């Protein structure tokens, strides 16, 4: 009901995201802080289905989509529940952040937790892309940095 | 329901711990192989509270205890959920086995992804010594690397 | 703002329980009446899920917990918001009581309104057993009667 | 946002009752079966103000009207909200269908969730007979059986 997860990786991208959900129905609360990104850029932000690192960022999957749906922004109505859209960085390649969201829970089947978040290395496409990956992944690129969401206070 | 987490630290330990629990009622087989230990060895081996890696392995609190009870072996019948007892390494300081256990789920309110696995520095007395230290932790010393339990598959 | 619960099943136990909250902050107060138990026990008495009796009192679900929480007792912290208690059974299987509950709400995001009210076969351990099952309903067995909460006056 | 009522009784009728509506601003979808009528007829069918069935049926009270308007179709702009006209049944007595309806809510402050549901004896005169009981519940006669309407999944 309160999670984090702390972002490493091998490209110099580090970060912690805050995750606060204080009832089933209510929205979860993201908060986010990130570094080491390219300046002045929009960076991909997801929820991917595995809380697996084996073999790094790479081993966390596909995004987090229960409901069999396709790729969009965190305001379309199509989207998959992983879909956090695009964080902007600033003039020293900081993302810093809050948000709230309605797909996205820690509590019930459909929970995040256990499962990871991953800043990509390109910019989120929204799906609107003429590609048809733009439809999977929006063309965010590779994962340098990512981290389980885990249990916290 | 397959869980894993990936050991990582500091101090040149480092691993893979392995969950799976076909079922609520069943139990769950753990299995690992973990390396950079000291050869010839036991070590604590342990299940924590938090799957917080804000700070490191400090982070990940005491041991998961849902039903408030002292540390002990794992084949003891007082003992945390979290106790798996040590791991014994070898002359190459490797850490390989398996094991089923009834308390440690992967499914239910006990569930324990998105808490932490813990690898000490030193040798669980399983409960039965000489401080009350041993009655919270085993004296099982530091934390050299440790993992947020995630889902994968 | 007052509510009511006709209990009926197939075991002869039936009863009714009425629920009144003037305003979301303040206190709901719970009133009771419930024959055809055993006598001189205490039974568990809660708040399940769903207000679905397509299938007996099976189809009730399990206990109401928006908040992610573990099964306790009335004034315990930690607990499920249906967590009722035991109602206790004078010399004819009669029980009849009231109280005041500060996490069970008529108004808002976490309403009782259509849920269902069970009242068990058995004792509720209060979440002081040492199993899972204990955590998640107390033990109090099968469900005897069950019933809607609807609007009334 | 999905929600059932089951329709008891002592005289024979009982069925099932679904509601579904996705958000506040949606029309609710209505779909029914519900059996041991009297064949090829019409019967009134009803959204009754109190989920009370202390009482059996006729604790329902009156027609779940919010708006203060006078008994009429479902088609009309003058109705109850709880006005769903007649169910025709066949030659087994079973009424099965599904409807859309913009009154009726599962959302917000004129939600049904918590009120009955009550299948009549006789056919509504859907407010357009000469008498006084036409305008207050469209002569619809007895009440065979009512459920209360409660969350499901
Ligand atoms: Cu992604
Ligand atoms: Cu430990
Ligand atoms: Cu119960
Ligand atoms: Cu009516
Ligand atoms: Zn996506
Ligand atoms: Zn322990
Ligand atoms: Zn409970
Ligand atoms: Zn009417």
């Amino acid at each position: 009901v309160q999670a984090v997860a702390v972002l490493k990786g091998d490209a110099g991208v580090s970060g912690v995201v805050k995750f606060e959900q204080a009832s089933e129905s209510e929205p979860t609360t993201v908060s986010y802080e990130i570094a080491g990104n390219s300046p002045n850029a929009e960076r991909g932000f997801h929820i991917h289905e595995f809380g697996d690192a084996t073999n790094g960022c790479v081993s966390a999957g596909p995004h987090f989509n229960p409901f069999k749906k396709t790729h969009g922004a965190p305001t379309d109505e199509v989207r998959h529940v992983g879909d956090m859209g695009n964080v902007k960085t600033d003039e020293n390649g900081v993302a810093k952040g809050s948000f709230k969201d309605s797909l996205i829970k820690l509590i019930g089947p459909t929970s995040v937790v256990g499962r990871s978040v991953v800043i990509h290395a390109g910019q989120d496409d929204l799906g609107k892309g003429d590609t048809e990956e733009s439809l999977k992944t929006g063309n965010a690129g590779p994962r340098p940095a990512c981290g389980v969401i885990g249990l916290t206070n």
